[PDB]
């Protein structure tokens, strides 16, 4: 199956939601296990309370007291939804410069896991995912943005470094461009941006649902010689 | 006045508290002014449905808010008020999960609804004074496999610095789980030089915060 994760807090105009209904319609489509589960911490985000919770009782059990039992249970739930899935589909709109306060809480929780701890192997560890995101300017190398995305290296950190995925990106800028007046000299722009975008997210859902026969296909690991 | 925020959610055993008191002790000591106005988001965190709701109200006619809208807009407004208020800021935040406080990023989100603080407008916290206090359990420094690594800083110093433009000065505090985490052992002696210079920096910084 494929577990699916949406951040955004802008609804049925949502242009994360839309790129990853790009994705899951590809996935959907070639997938053999066409399945997929979903989290929308926008619409249902997790207590502000709970991690504080977990992490206090992270502690003999028995001792833990409610709240703190209640939290890890939690905690504990959001891992099997991660581990039961073959592939990964994670939405994250940029906001403010930095990582979506309901994306941090999800991970912070996550990590309160024995199975998410420090110094364990990540239960997750060779597994595609996709990362969707989206930005209202644009941020890339020359830009007056450079280095203003905050969010992506730290979701590239978590997901790509410390969980050991197979990440895929898919980026939408210039979505302020029509919204924002400063930003009309991006119009043309923006929509090329757009049309390739939304291709390059029905390429990732079809790279995705592939992946188990593209690693089945492979012969070549790296034996000495 | 001083306006002093916490995100630790450690309690007692907290070390951005403990740095921050050193900034604190300094203002109550010296300043013409020495109160001091708190808020704690690591004990009394914002709610997690508060931030959408500001912002779903804008997109809602003002007397047609339900009244989660017309609340969430009167939080960040009285959020905003506390910063406006104080001649200068005390920013506590740990680093955890290598990025920014949950607490945190959804305090700066919900003022960010705040017209004074929109896109487009100068910010009403221009040139005010400002300490930011910051731990981290390892070390990040320049060589190590960690470099990069700390990915709320660059964010604090953005939205403090570049959005706010706050004269922010920085004390960050590393090697604070030497002591607790035994593969961190071999930093005994670079941790307790830390320790002393960040204090001091904190007191120095203290100090100009008063003067
Ligand atoms: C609180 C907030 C903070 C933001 N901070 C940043 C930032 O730091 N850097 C940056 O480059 N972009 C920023 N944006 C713009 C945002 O990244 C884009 O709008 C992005 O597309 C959001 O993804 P989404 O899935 O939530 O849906 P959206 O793309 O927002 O889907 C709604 C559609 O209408 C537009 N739209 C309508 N109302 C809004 C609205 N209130 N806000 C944004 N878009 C709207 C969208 O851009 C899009 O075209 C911010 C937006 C918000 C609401
Ligand atoms: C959930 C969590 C995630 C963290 N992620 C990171 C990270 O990604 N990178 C990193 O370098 N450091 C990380 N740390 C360590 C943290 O940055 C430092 O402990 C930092 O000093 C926290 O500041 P504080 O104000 O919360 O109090 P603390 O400094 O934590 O006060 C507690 C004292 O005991 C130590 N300590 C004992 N138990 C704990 C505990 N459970 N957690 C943390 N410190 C403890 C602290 O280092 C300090 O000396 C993490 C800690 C927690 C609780």
């Amino acid at each position: 199956s494929l577990f699916r994760l949406d951040t955004s807090i802008l609804g049925t105009r949502s242009s994360t939601i839309a790129l990853a209904d790009l994705v899951e319609r590809e996935w959907r489509a070639t997938a053999p296990d066409p399945s997929v589960v979903r989290r929308h911490l926008g619409e249902d985000p997790l207590p502000a309370t709970v991690w504080a919770a977990a992490v206090a009782a992270q502690v003999p059990p028995a001792r833990r007291a409610p709240e703190e039992r209640e939290a890890l249970s939690l905690a504990a739930a959001l891992v099997d939804e991660l581990v039961a899935a073959e592939a990964l589909l994670l939405a994250a709109p940029l906001y403010n410069f930095g990582v979506s306060q309901h994306l941090k809480t999800w991970v912070d929780l996550l990590l309160t896991d024995p199975r998410m701890a420090a110094g364990t192997e990540s239960p997750l560890a060779g597994r595609p995912a996709v990362l969707v995101t989206a930005r209202g300017g644009a941020y890339g190398p020359g830009t007056p943005r450079e280095g203003w995305d905050h969010a992506i290296g730290w979701m590239r950190r978590i997901f790509g470094d410390v969980w050991k995925l197979e990440l895929t990106v898919v980026e939408r800028e210039l979505t302020l461009v029509g919204i924002d007046p400063a930003l009309d000299r991006f119009k043309e722009l923006a929509e090329r941006v757009r049309v390739t975008t939304e291709e390059q997210a029905r390429a990732a859902g079809r790279r995705l649902a592939a992946r188990e026969g593209a690693f089945l296909a492979l012969e070549h690991h790296h034996h000495h010689h």
